[PDB]
């Protein structure tokens, strides 16, 4: 009923019983504040739970707030449901007890599915603007002070100066002088036509260079833009590692890793490459936008020091 005229929102349907442990009842209109519900795209129930946890209670899942194993979130055949699996979530009321000393109204918030306003400590009706960052999370890098609405960046010049012969562009069409270009998009004039929300098709071949030319809209905060881009890093940028020639390069649009999922996904990708850096060329106008650059894919065993990329991201976003 709240899911009327939606083909791909099973993640939201599977979340209903998890959210109900914290008294939450999402209306269609409230669901519509999640971008991928509004545009009806496939998603991670887990990332959306973390997004909703922050908006409602001002805390992300590393708070332990939904760490009670009450309701399963299970993915069978690209379909999220509540079928038994050892991946279970639900309001953890011992954590609510621990948190209540610092946050007195929080127990009532999670009992009645109301927003705990981390500024006032008072209860509000659902509004995605009230809690913009998780207060429990120590951000690995600085976020931009101000954001502006700029035209889309043109990365044609940056990709043309990368080393390699065969490019796969994923998302928005990109011209690359001097290289062989295949194009992955849901546009019908694409070399490979597919839904990008289901990820890189397994049957896509291997390349020297993969460029993820996929953007995510800014709405409320750098933190929001980042967590909304997290599923694209997972479905496109991470899967690109299966589509690379040995020593190949993956470059991806991104917004840092303000959220836990982005930080984990970026760290998992980085271990597959000899070199990992964050670049912001002159072409990149939108202030939150960076390029993640992964060079020398070799599927070796290697340790990743996140402080390297975090340092670079802090410099870029603070203008240091
Ligand atoms: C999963 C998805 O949306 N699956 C659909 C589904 O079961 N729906 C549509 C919306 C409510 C629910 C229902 O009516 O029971 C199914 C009909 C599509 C074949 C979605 O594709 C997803 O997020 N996959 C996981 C992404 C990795």
């Amino acid at each position: 009923d709240v899911f009327q005229n939606k083909a791909n929102v099973c993640w939201a349907k599977a979340l209903v019983p998890v959210l109900k442990t914290a008294g939450i009842d999402m209306t269609t209109e409230q669901w519509n504040t999640v971008d991928y519900f509004e545009t009806d795209k496939a998603h991670s129930a887990e990332i959306v739970l973390n997004q909703l946890c922050v908006r409602f209670f001002g805390l992300d899942l590393d708070s332990g707030l939904f760490s009670a194993p009450t309701v399963p979130l299970s993915i069978r055949n690209n379909h999220w449901d509540n079928s038994p699996s050892p991946n279970m979530y639900g309001l953890n009321k011992e954590v609510v007890r621990q948190l209540s000393r610092r946050y007195p109204q929080l127990p009532r918030a999670v009992a009645t599915g109301r927003v705990y306003d981390m500024n006032t400590g008072t209860l509000r009706n659902y509004d995605p603007r009230i809690n913009l960052v998780p207060v429990n999370r120590r951000l690995p890098h600085a976020l931009v002070l101000h954001h502006n609405e700029h035209p889309q960046s043109d990365f044609s010049s940056f990709v043309s100066k990368l080393k390699g012969r065969t490019v796969l562009v994923v998302g928005e069409k990109l011209s690359v002088p001097g290289k062989m270009v295949d194009w992955l998009s849901d546009r019908p004039e694409a070399t490979f036509r597919a839904r990008l929300d289901l990820g890189i098709p397994g049957d896509v071949p291997k390349y020297d260079i993969i460029f993820v030319n996929v953007r995510t809209p800014y709405k409320y905060h750098h933190y929001q833009q980042c967590e909304d881009h997290a599923i694209k890093l997972s479905m496109l940028t991470k899967k690109a590692c299966l589509h690379l020639n040995p020593g190949g390069t993956c470059v991806s649009i991104g917004y840092g890793y303000a959220d836990r999922a982005s930080e984990s996904i970026i760290g998992a990708i980085a271990r597959q490459f000899k070199f990992s850096r964050v670049c912001k060329p002159k072409s990149s106008l939108e202030e939150t936008e960076v390029l993640f650059v992964f060079i020398g894919y070799d599927r070796k065993a290697r340790t990743h020091n996140p402080y390297k990329l975090s340092s670079t991201l802090t410099n870029i976003y603070t203008g240091s």
